[PDB]
């Protein structure tokens, strides 16, 4: 069907933090299937981040998860059509991150509309003085509320010297079309940053992520 | 000085909920000194704004606020520079809208710079489904943290069939260069809606604001 | 029916971060002044371990001016009085849940009081007794449910300037039907006048007025 | 040390919305296998007005199958024992906070619990008893300022489909030295076997398992 063993990605990020705008522009492929992908992304307007480019990874497509025959995969379902997701991220410091990407289907290539805002980051914290080292392995908690489905997960930073950083994810997912809601479910995800330069223009990132049940 | 008794207001907002993007220009003007300021709205892109008009409405200036003498001006000290300021708006069923505004002088006239994003506000919540009727008076908390000027304040929008809806702001005031900071004090506020057409693709906003110490 | 002078008894038993104390007290106050004063003291695990500033709020909104066009939930409900529960979440994590339950006898108001709070960080303002005092504020009240809840944005300035955030999230409810008010605000102004060095003994006042929008 | 099998003994005193209660229980598990369970046997405040299931997660983390890869907090901390504080936020409001003390008597571990709960909405699913049971979960635990947390996203399904959010923070206190792991995971599989109409009488099981994730 539309969603072939491999695919790409074309995506675009136009954002602000603590009231700076800033975007960024990125190609990549995964495998829908094994639940993996990577991405190259370059900061296109306001370089240099002042800030950590951690927090944005996480927007950088729950389509690549490996979801088993025992769980009715949503975002599968939902293409050719597609769908788009809500995300609020809750530091433990005030900080408060929105974001959307609205995921469409060309050929064989998924192309996202991204948008991200940040506010209130201390410019003493680990956020504004680039003190995160990457983002803890997590398993997400998905839960159909309303026709639509809700995704949650307790997200850690690790940060430079040891210490953690935790951040509260509550993200929406709505698609295009009716497709089977599934039952409460999980999925655990693995993301890092394979590489990048001195300022973060260029970034390599890679994530993985499977679904189960309890246990 | 630099504030004057009567000064104008030029704005452009910009921003997004629920994923769809939308553009507001607005203008008016007021009375710095005496807390007082009006202005007419105009929805230029994603009219008919499908959601309630109301958690807007504070996004659309600190100067405007009637300061006692005993109690250090953050807001009026900043010009000629100006301030920028961030806000977190917490709702009580999920939605979280967050904002920011570059506010600049041309003359005797504010600009604003303002960016509006919200999310996760539920489909059939009060705000999607424009069930909302306006935000009660409410009393800011301000306080230093960081060299800089926190305010916060619980929010409620009345809703129509009464019965309230409820929202914390967390606002962080950056005043663009060094000025007095104030000691723990309150605003008191009151906004509101005095027209606008059936979708609110225009709309008149009026702000009341005076900052005061705690009851004696 | 509610006096222009009134009198206080109370006991709380509670515990912060597991360990457990208890504290009695007794004093009076002006209900249509909005004014009262009383004198606390600890009787089980003093000397307590955290700054006393967390239980002040928890030690009658019938103890607030209520102004003539305001329904006053509080000063109606008695003699059978009302109860309270409330949530006072602090940024770092520090979270107490108090409830109370007054009764009335003669000129008495009589408090059962329950105070819990876990989850302070061994080195933050609390539990390291850095606190001075708290903020003077303005408690939002609106009825939900057929019943009626104060939210108020606290703040207690620590040692050397600072400040350090709570929000207060209480329910109050009559033991019997009283007339529901509008949207309206109440001004506090919570402060211990005096206390000996531990706080075994503490003497507390509090101010308030009920008043409506700008 | 800590045996193949080992017993429980507890008494939880509580309230909710300023009612209370207590609840002692008594049982049994293999620690290594991350599996036990108890019976439940209310001694006041029944029958209970409010959803059992709010009490579950609260009614010990040493039964929860370790690898070998991952340091064992919980384990390393006996005969002395731990302690543990917690916060447990429910999305309409309503929020749950709990302490624990666990000793231990030969082989068997003994749960001094404290707990107490405000703002449930009279027509919520807890206070109309609308609940199911808790969903599987993953626990996140980590180090902070020298003891464990952990937190996790916790999720009741109610009568009728659909799901009542709660959001748990706890602390974890040796009560001696004892080495501290990184970042891991805990799932778990909590639930109520059997019961009688009131709940007076409750049986309850608990599966869980630390694993460093993918």
């Amino acid at each position: 069907s539309v969603i072939k063993p491999d695919m790409k990605i074309k995506l675009r990020m136009e954002g602000a933090v603590n009231g700076h705008p800033f975007a960024i522009e990125g190609v990549g492929l995964g495998k829908p299937f094994e639940g993996k992908q990577s991405m190259d992304l370059k900061v296109k307007e306001g370089g240099p981040l002042p800030f950590a480019y951690d927090i944005l990874t996480t927007v950088f497509n729950r389509v690549f998860a490996k979801y088993p025959e025992n769980i009715v995969d949503y975002f599968k379902q939902s293409f050719p059509e597609g769908y788009s997701w809500e995300r609020s991220m809750n530091y433990e410091d005030g900080g408060i991150c929105i974001a959307t990407n609205d995921i469409t289907l060309d050929g064989d290539c998924f192309i996202y509309e991204i948008r991200f805002d940040g506010v209130n980051f201390p410019a003493n914290g680990p956020v504004m003085q680039k003190r995160t080292v990457k983002w803890e392995p997590s398993t997400e908690k998905l839960y159909v509320r309303d026709g639509v489905l809700k995704g949650d997960v307790n997200m850690a930073l690790l940060l430079e010297g040891g210490g953690h950083y935790r951040c509260d994810f509550k993200t929406t997912y709505k698609a295009k079309k009716v497709v089977q809601l599934p039952d409460y479910h999980f999925v655990d995800h693995r993301i890092e940053i394979k590489s990048h330069d001195k300022d973060y223009n260029n970034v390599n990132l890679h994530e993985h992520a499977e679904a189960h049940s309890g246990l």
